């Protein structure tokens, strides 16, 4: 099923989410629901956070035919060099906006998969960016975080503008 | 401790290594000569078979400022996909030949690390490509067993040639 996608300013968004301790057929459905709700948007990666569920959970699909599906239970990411790329990211939580974020080039993921069973991997590239964005959500965090206040204010006002018209709908 | 590195047709390549039992001070010794032995040649990768010794040891440094060294004890991989990725490899104990060789773009490690302990690593990319080589040579495989018969022929006869003169040296 497709799930609501939660946006900035919801304060639910700043949820920190808590450890699965087993990931069983429910957490697998959850996970499919995520895909699901992923793919429609469309985005190449989800967090729990987002759709209302605070669970440490993310899955992915960085292909073009939306044909390699990754997920990641408990992830967490350790920077393997200090050297930072900038890449202009977007989030499916504040549509619309994609600005610059400096994040360490490489880093070592480590997680459960998908069957509860743990794993590392290093991440370069658009895997390594959407790896912290997407640990990012789980602790609450957004990638406007990253920007000047003042941007972040523009962006949230316009927003806000955005959710009272729907609102009229 | 700089170590010899058997080359092609030695018959010694062909020895399948044994499994370590425990990472002990002897074992810590070959891995640090590995390394030098790895970045004296200069080679990304290398193979306790390789410098005649037939135990499942292999070191790594994929980095181009011997920055990113990698140790797996006792690994094995098991493909995640289909897809096959053809990249020119070349090998220390075939030195001089680069041929192209097809193998599964995507894998998954599973090995004890330098300190003792086992993991399991998601691999793509050059790492995907070097974790092969690497156990094949631990089985006795060399990337020239891929190739033609003709093929390998012809690069066992230029080798032998070469071995022939620089004994008269
Ligand atoms: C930069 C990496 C961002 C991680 C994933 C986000 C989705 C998200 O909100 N995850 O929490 C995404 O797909 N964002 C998209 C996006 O920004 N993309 C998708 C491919 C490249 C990049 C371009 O800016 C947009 C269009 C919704
Ligand atoms: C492709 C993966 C090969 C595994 C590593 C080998 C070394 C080896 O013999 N390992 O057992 C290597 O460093 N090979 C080198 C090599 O083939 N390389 C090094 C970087 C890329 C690739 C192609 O040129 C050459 C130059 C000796
Ligand atoms: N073994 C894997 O597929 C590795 N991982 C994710 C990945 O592909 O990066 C686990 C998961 O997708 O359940
Ligand atoms: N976490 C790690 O460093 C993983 N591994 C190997 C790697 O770097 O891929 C351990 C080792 O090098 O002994
Ligand atoms: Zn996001
Ligand atoms: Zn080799």
């Amino acid at each position: 099923a497709i799930l609501n996608i939660l946006e900035f300013p919801d304060p639910r968004l700043r949820t920190i989410a808590k450890p699965v301790e087993v990931v069983d057929d429910a957490v697998r459905q959850l996970i499919d629901d995520m895909f699901e709700t992923m793919y429609e948007a469309p985005g190449i990666g989800l967090a729990a956070t987002q759709v209302n569920v605070h669970k440490r959970i993310v899955v992915m699909d960085l292909s073009e035919d939306k044909s390699e599906p990754r997920v990641f239970i408990n992830p967490e990411f350790e920077p393997l060099t200090e050297d930072m790329d900038q890449y202009q990211e977007g989030c499916l939580s504040v549509p619309g906006f994609y600005e610059n974020v400096d994040r360490p080039q490489k880093v070592r993921i480590k997680a459960l998969d998908r069957d509860g069973n743990p794993f590392e991997e290093v991440a370069e590239g658009l895997l390594a960016v959407c790896i912290q964005h997407e640990c990012d959500h789980l602790n609450g965090k957004l990638f406007v975080d990253y920007l000047s206040t003042l941007k972040r204010d523009r962006i949230r006002k316009k927003l806000e503008k955005q959710h009272r018209q729907q609102a009229h709908h």
